[PDB]
């Protein structure tokens, strides 16, 4: 029963895909999803929460899911969603068609009628302009993975003795070899670093089974469906490979031929593949046209303020950060780039349009015209998008980066801070932004989330904050060692922490206002 | 039409080598029983039926077309030691009877696994005591990424050898020197089937279909079916150690076989296994014993730098090196003059096996200075290890063939035959020709001239001067074209080391 939280499945992502390739996705705030395997069901509640407008379904097979999830949405107060146990085989129709479908991680899992008909169902339950989501692993990188499997298998006849299976096998594999065994002493040292709880799900749980890109889209293709893309943007993307192949690859008009290709290269281990109704044309031509209407978000950092460098000499490179990730990305010289960077990283977690931000950039360097920065971002900002470092979204999230005097936080992350499942091997809480993103939550923030409804303000908070340091509950530590850290220096030791854990609430999406 | 291949570990003297090495006792070659399974032309009973007169053989294929031919090539080769017929699988075990070696080569990963087990199943009743059977299947996990690559163009051809190779240059492409976490093992594995050949390349990727195994499977299948598992033609196969000690150790300390060489499939990635089976009431001896190695006739195959008149022999300050089969870098070295010794006797004898034995005899002449057992004691300390690396050959019995050449060079009447059609490697090398070994033997065209010349009849001046009666002919063309005084001092070269050529390779049987 673990509750996670998918970006990427989140029906205001799957429009921003849709509406990115020319589609027309059906209005958010109306909208009806589905969830088949939805389990607990929370990776519906957020959308919902959002637009209580919106009314969602999900149906998952085990009654004992279902029905802890509905407790989770009656503890939450949630109104938008109902869910119910029934078979893939039970949907048919007659509670309606929905705008939005989500498949997740259900598809390899099940026989081939069911591998069949959830594709079936996907056609008959979507609606005109509806966009369905479908997530499969895929061949040939289930390869390498299904005969690891084998091998820890293979060895016992409990979860320890696959880690010293692997450890054995890079012991093994040790620097005298190195024909494959490159390859193979990779991907295991990979497999070793895991969650103790992933390890045991896929490799050691059930049966999955990987399948192709062109036998997947196949048998969409006969179910009256259409490929529209993936929710990785940065995993179509073509080269990296050279331009005198790069060049036959892009010569050829085949969505599934460059991609099924693209994952015999790089050994694709998964998928997660949106699909439409047939009778639709996508736009695989990227306009700049189109592209100035979608709002983005660069995560970037200064190296020097503003207000201490003054840019407009053109005489100097400086080179910022990304993400930090210390050694920063390509840097100028000219300023018509840098104004663009610097109202990026005042903008940080904070989307705006494309447009705009080529307007700020203007108002920030005022000695060009608007239409050569454009030029600048037409030029190249794509490429970045497109390789997976600018995120876009049209709509803004519903979420804003200024920190209130009174500060709220979504009902779902509120009730997620009550009831978080605390994991180990880092002390943190899974915590869901507007996003649908899982944050990292350290215990000295989880009593900061439930406290934000937007009844107290920071006093309240700074002050309950010190109550539970010396009530501990909370241990407050100086440098010395253990400090404990006693009176009137606790008071400006939370004017601190309570400082900084507001700025990453507001940075990651989780300020509502 | 079809490739006619003859493979040098289905030679049943082969696998009673392979037997006789664990402690089994084969049967008796000369009268020997062979049954070949999927024989097609049936080209890999005819090299051991016209060594063995008195040795009867029967293939069995599915293809009518593909026996007929065979019995056309019988007649032509003028052997009477080996019938073929047309069966499936299934109806033998009939006055078919007993037979002392059986071989199944490239059909068991091929057919239906009701057919798979039917197989071991038949083998099982139509194998004589002692007798020794040989299957070959394509193994998981190493036939994984083949399949990938076989359906990788297999992907593309529909849109069939030509636009293939287009495939596998377009790969190599695409991985630029930029990509390499694992394209590296991709680019390795493509960059080979720009190797192997038309033939190949044609039946295994684009002719399919094949399914791949695993070994636990195989013995395990065979185990149900009362065949116990004797080992690998590959004796470089089951040999590990190469990997680190404290694993190894590991490795050994279970002592259960199956376990162990899976792992090695596991962490070798192997393609094919060809696997020998016994019958389970047979206990097989794992353990060697240099006392039963000596027995055996060994060949390493080797060149001197120096030649042994320009040496002194007991010089410890003198490094010398030698070669293997060249293998253009040298090989080994030597400081000690015991061991010197053992690598000019054993580089004399370049394929021309002798006894363990008798190489501390004639290296026990060549420098008298110790006792025999001295370097019957080195043998012992280090030259085996060589047998299991695969450098040095065992063999039990001495093949037939002859190491010297005749004065009226004579070969096989199979290979004599062979090379009027023989089989090109047009990708881009030379015919091939089947041995004493019944190994594949790359030939060119011009010492295919002088190989169909050996009947015994000529001497090496006819064989001169056919070679310049076809020169100037051309037919045969020798560039840097020349005059008749340089010509005769060339076609001598060329002669007499095509001679050499065929003389260690086993192709001289007088
Ligand atoms: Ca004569
Ligand atoms: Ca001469």
């Amino acid at each position: 029963y673990p509750p996670f939280t998918f970006s990427y499945t989140y029906p205001p992502y799957l429009r921003t895909i849709g509406k990115l390739f020319g589609l027309n996705p059906p209005l958010l705030e109306t909208a009806k999803v589905l969830d088949i395997g939805c389990g607990i069901g929370v990776n519906l509640l957020n959308f919902a929460e959002t637009y209580p407008k919106s009314q969602s379904l999900g149906v998952d097979l085990s009654k004992t899911q279902i029905e802890l999830g509905k407790k989770t949405i009656s503890d939450a107060k949630i109104n938008n969603v109902e869910l119910k146990a029934l078979s893939i085989l039970d949907l048919d129709e007659s509670y309606g068609k929905f705008d939005y479908i989500v498949c997740h991680g259900v598809y390899s899992w099940v026989s081939q009628e069911v591998q069949d008909k959830i594709l079936e169902v996907l056609n008959k339950l979507l609606n005109p302009n509806g966009i369905a989501f479908v997530s499969y692993n895929t061949l040939p990188g289930w390869n390498m993975q299904n005969t690891i499997r084998e091998m820890m298998m293979f060895h016992s006849e409990k979860l320890q003795q696959a880690r010293l299976l692997l450890k054995f096998i890079n012991d093994s594999l040790g620097n005298s070899t190195t024909p494959y065994a490159n390859f193979l002493r990779d991907e295991a040292k990979l497999i070793s670093t895991y969650d103790d709880s992933y390890v045991l799900h896929e490799y050691l749980g059930e049966i999955n089974t990987g399948t192709y890109f062109h036998q997947f889209i196949e048998k969409a293709q006969k179910n009256h469906l259409n490929y529209l893309g993936d929710t990785s943007i940065a995993a179509m993307f073509i080269g990296n490979l050279p331009t005198k192949a790069a060049s036959k690859l892009q010569a050829i008009n085949d969505i599934v031929c460059t991609e099924q290709y693209m994952d015999f290269i790089t050994n694709r281990k998964f998928r997660s593949t949106l699909l439409c109704h047939q009778n639709i044309p996508i736009n695989r031509k990227i306009e700049f046209d189109n592209l100035k209407d979608f709002y983005t978000t660069f995560n970037i950092r200064p190296i020097s303020p503003e207000n201490k460098i003054d840019l407009n000499n053109e005489q100097e490179n400086i080179s910022f950060y990304y993400e930090n990730l210390p050694e920063p990305f390509i840097s100028t010289t000219s300023a018509i780039m840098k104004a663009i960077l610097y109202v990026y990283a005042e903008n940080i977690s904070n989307p705006i349009r494309l447009e705009q931000v080529a307007k700020e950039a203007f108002k920030k360097l005022g000695k060009y015209r608007l239409q050569d920065f454009l030029a600048t971002l037409e030029q190249h900002f794509i490429t970045l998008i497109f390789q997976g470092y600018l995120k876009i979204f049209e709509t803004k999230p519903h979420a804003i980066a200024t920190i209130t005097e009174k500060p709220k936080t979504s009902q779902f992350a509120r009730y997620q801070a009550k009831h978080a499942h605390f994991n180990n091997v880092t002390n943190m809480f899974s915590i869901t932004n507007r996003l649908n993103d899982m944050i990292g939550i350290p215990i000295h923030e989880k009593y900061i989330l439930e406290m934000l409804d937007g009844t107290h303000n920071i006093d309240d908070i700074k002050k309950s904050i010190i109550e539970k340091i010396n009530s501990k509950l909370l241990t407050a530590c100086d440098n010395k060692g253990q400090v404990v850290t006693d009176p009137k220096l606790l008071k400006e030791f939370v004017d601190y922490v309570v400082a900084v854990s507001l700025e990453k609430f507001r940075i990651n999406y989780l300020l509502v206002g």
